[PDB]
């Protein structure tokens, strides 16, 4: 079982490299250490668990945040009221498209390996297409939008060395872009 203990933090190497494309199928330790990323986010989202652990609360995790440099994501989102939910375990997942027009978290972004806040709003893509592999080899295409495309954006990022922060305007940081949608 994973806990805030096995995820790395700002500042650890793995976190700037470029995880590495996996081959297929996976080993059984690469299944079982995707499985136990998303009981990470599910168990970091029952109150209960979440308080007998010390879990902040994740919708997304990368391998690279449990310091193993390998391109897997889980995504969990439970439904909010749509009726839309996202519970998605990603092998060598790819962006092939997007919209032009940008959205943004008005709250700007946090990061499980980020102990501190980091104010500013962080525009990614409202629209994006993703090709992965499931646990088991299968192929999955992914058509997304406003919240779960930020969320799998952020997820990637990790798999490229990419943080949050570094999509913060340096002197207008709280500028919402031009036609940007916040979600
Ligand atoms: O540390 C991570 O990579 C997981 C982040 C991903 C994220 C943060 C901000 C915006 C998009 C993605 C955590 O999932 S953030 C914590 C959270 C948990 C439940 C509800 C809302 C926020
Ligand atoms: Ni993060």
């Amino acid at each position: 079982m994973l806990t805030m203990k096995d995820i790395i933090r700002d500042g650890h190497p793995t976190l700037r490299q470029k995880a590495a494309e996996l081959e297929l199928p996976l080993t059984k330790e690469e299944k079982e250490t995707l499985i136990a990323m998303r009981e990470f986010l599910v168990n970091s989202q029952d109150e209960e668990i979440a308080k007998r652990y010390g879990l902040r609360s994740g919708v997304g995790l990368a391998a690279p945040q449990i310091n193993i440099s390998k391109r897997m994501i889980a995504v969990l989102i439970p439904d909010d009221g749509s009726g839309k939910s996202y519970d998605y375990m990603l092998v060598n997942p790819k962006i092939v498209s997007h919209s032009v027009q940008e959205a943004y978290l008005p709250t700007g972004e946090g990061c499980l390996s980020v102990d501190d806040n980091v104010a500013g709003l962080v525009h990614r893509h409202n629209r994006i297409t993703i090709k992965a592999k499931d646990i088991e080899g299968n192929d999955i295409q992914l058509r997304l939008k406003g919240y779960p495309a930020i969320v799998f954006q952020h997820e990637i990022d990790h798999l490229n060395g990419v943080m949050f922060y570094d999509h913060i305007d340096k002197n207008h940081p709280l500028q919402p872009h031009t036609d940007a949608v916040e979600v």
